[PDB]
């Protein structure tokens, strides 16, 4: 029993070379893509996406691996789970669409892929909105003892299989109940609404789900990094205009301003703090739609 | 139940201001301390200690909250498994067996309450081996992406409880086994006395035991390195001659070069690699145990 948190919005299977990305479909005009991330589903974007859907076609796709969308089989090299195969993946499903030419929006992991996809393919993007993220090679540059102390899952997660797999499997509902909580303002899950934290809970209970979601990060400590590491150094950055919000207390403001790090890697970037822990669509979503929406429509 | 791995040796309950500390004790001659770490337990120095009683009074000691040892309950500053804390309880502990004045080597945890013991308390130490360690803060300050990857426990246990304890809790074996394994040279468990894992299932099987465990890399991730942090900054340096030994696959090589490191912290050390992983007293018994016989001697 799991709730519907996106009245009128459709629910699009959508098959692409790589598995079916499963995606909740909203309003009229402009396409824009909302990328959930860590350890949620598109479900996350239940409280952003109406406000959002007044005046674009959105599109609110559960990550390759993640939530309803199918789990391609990865390799050693986690490739599927590389945000650039993500990117391609998302690509493809936009297309079955006939969306060639979008506005995107993501948030953590799909802000990952969403950055990546737009240094990738830019011509694919009208817009793009990064919700709460560095890029993963900010990161990983700047482990340290602090960062890595509060992002330790960058580490833990990227450990091999089945190390992750089996301690996630210890207790998987403490386990991202405490990653929900310990990420908010809060620091507990009143932010979140009951039915979608039970989404993020029945996701997270899938032996399978857990295990992609480990991927996801070994591909971000590995191909990932070394993705971002090629057009740091050659000077690669997003022509697409962007925005960057963060959370006040999330995960990418301290150490850093996350607005001056996109600046080295986006042309045309815009940002402005939220005051938020890492959920900024669900700790604040009424801020949080205003500057997607002020930012995407003009 | 559990093998009793040093044949001769007694048995102290050594009491002390922060709980009982155990110890297997054997051999005579110059007192001569040893300390295991994480996640073992004293038996981990079952092979090299005979050899270490023919020359020493060898006391193979469970650290505080370790093993056999009480465990004192914890604070919101980890203080009880703080390395500092740790040293003090072993020198109460060794006072208690009139050693004011010791040989003492430490591997791991161990090794990191022996740097600290020596920092806080030089005159208590004859001589100090520390095993396939680097100081604390040294590992802290090498947390790039690399070490990060491969020394992940140290930020994942040091996560603010329950979160390491609740994971661990599911299939404790999964994880004791996995970490003793990781770290060796061969990556399973052919290096390890089948009795001593034992000895350390059984201690990771107590969730007291785990969170103690925590609660050391707890105390490894803000007291153990606020407290070098002051030393290394303050150019405190190890007076007591020391013998840093590591692994040439262990943990300590792959931060930095020990012996370079470690002659930022100790006036007087000298360094020998092992042909081990990290477990140097299990996967290179004779080797370690003739580097300790000839420095201690």
């Amino acid at each position: 029993d799991l709730a519907d948190l996106f009245p009128g919005f459709g629910s699009e299977w959508i098959n692409t070379s790589s598995g079916r990305i499963f995606a909740r479909v909203g309003g009229d005009g402009p396409p824009l893509l909302l990328l959930h991330g860590f350890p949620q589903t598109h479900v996350m974007w239940h409280r952003v996406a109406p406000k959002l859907a007044e005046r674009f076609k959105v599109i609110v796709a559960d990550l390759p691996g993640y939530g309803w969308s199918d789990m391609p089989e990865s390799d050693e090299q986690h490739t599927p789970y590389t945000k650039r195969a993500m990117a391609k993946q998302l690509i493809e499903a936009m297309e079955q669409l006939g969306h060639v030419h979008f506005a995107l929006a993501g948030h953590d992991r799909g802000a990952r892929v969403s950055y990546r996809l737009a240094l990738d393919s830019p011509g694919r993007l009208s817009k793009l909105a990064v919700l709460d993220i560095l890029p993963t090679y900010e990161y990983w540059q700047r482990m340290n003892r602090a960062y890595a102390l509060k992002i330790y899952h960058w580490s833990f997660l990227a450990q091999p299989a089945p190390l992750p797999e089996n301690l996630l499997g210890g207790d998987p509902d403490f386990y991202v109940k405490a990653k929900l909580a310990s990420w908010t303002r809060a620091g507990d899950l009143s932010a979140f609404d009951p039915r979608a934290v039970e989404h993020y809970r029945i996701a997270f209970a899938d032996p399978m789900r857990r295990h992609v979601m480990c991927e996801d990060y070994r591909a971000g400590a590995y191909a990932d990094f070394e993705h971002d590491k090629i057009d740091v150094e050659a000077g690669n950055k997003i022509p697409v205009p962007m925005l960057a919000l963060w959370g006040a207390s999330g995960i990418a403001q301290s150490a850093a301003t996350p607005l001056d790090v996109w600046r080295k890697w986006a042309s045309d970037v815009q940002g402005a703090p939220i005051e938020s822990g890492h959920f900024l669509p669900e700790e604040a979503p009424d801020q949080t739609a205003e500057a997607l929406v002020r930012f995407f429509s003009a």
